[PDB]
């Protein structure tokens, strides 16, 4: 009932996807060496101060396994809808469609739904 | 209505502060040097890409302005609700009690209303 509260492990990831999936979507299509670098940093830092060490820790294993792919907005998007896949897999979540990425962080769907 | 749709310039300020204020609470009380800057370049990072240039362009000259003081969890909390403020007064909304920011985003309220 109250709004205004400290949020929990299932909120915070709901912020945090929220917050990665929409910076992704904006990123150039045709980021600079600078850019490509700057945003492979910032996904690390995120790792190190994700707090609850059993997410971040698997997050930063699961990111040593898999780094980021910084090169293009295209790469960029569709390899954070995969890290998140991973995740919804491990919690018995289905698949997210990686192709609606956009429609779902950018753009609004097709459909106009979100009109 | 539908729930489900990128999120406009005020849901991601909610979700972006939430995960701001989340990420403070739970840094070191006493953080390594390498901690303190990591989470200096986290702050710096984070203001290089959030999207829409007019919000990231004011809290770049704001953060120029003003250096994240990361130096303990104490300092780097209140140094992020004064900054948070800035942005408030800016838009005409009140100042938030900076000393109420573990109950807000930490403990909980400590009549209990978050139980
Ligand atoms: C980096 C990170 C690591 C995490 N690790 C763990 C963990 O180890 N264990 C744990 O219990 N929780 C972890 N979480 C929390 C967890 O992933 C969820 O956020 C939480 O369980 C709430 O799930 P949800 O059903 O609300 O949807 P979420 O998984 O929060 O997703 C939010 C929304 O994003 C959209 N979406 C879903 N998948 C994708 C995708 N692949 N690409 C783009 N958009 C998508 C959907 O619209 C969905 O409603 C983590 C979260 C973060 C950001
Ligand atoms: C880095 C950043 C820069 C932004 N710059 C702009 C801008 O230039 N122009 C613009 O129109 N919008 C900007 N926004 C969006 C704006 O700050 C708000 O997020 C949006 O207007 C929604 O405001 P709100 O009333 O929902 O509460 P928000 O300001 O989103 O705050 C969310 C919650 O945090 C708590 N809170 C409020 N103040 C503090 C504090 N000082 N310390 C700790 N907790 C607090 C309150 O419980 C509040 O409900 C920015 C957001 C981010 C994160
Ligand atoms: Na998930
Ligand atoms: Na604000």
């Amino acid at each position: 009932f109250r709004e205004d509260c400290p949020p929990d492990r299932e909120e915070l990831g709901r912020h945090s996807w929220a917050v990665l999936h929409t910076l992704a979507a904006y990123y150039p299509d045709l980021p600079t060496p600078e850019q490509q670098q700057d945003m492979a940093q910032f996904i690390h830092l995120f790792s190190k101060f994700y707090p609850a060490e059993e997410c971040a820790e698997d997050l930063r294993k699961r990111l040593a396994r898999n780094h980021p792919d910084t090169r293009t907005r295209a790469a960029f998007t569709q390899w954070l809808c995969h890290l998140h896949n991973e995740v919804n897999r491990k919690l018995g979540k289905p698949d997210f469609d990686c192709s609606k990425v956009d429609e779902r962080w950018r753009d609004g769907w097709k459909d106009g739904s979100c009109d």
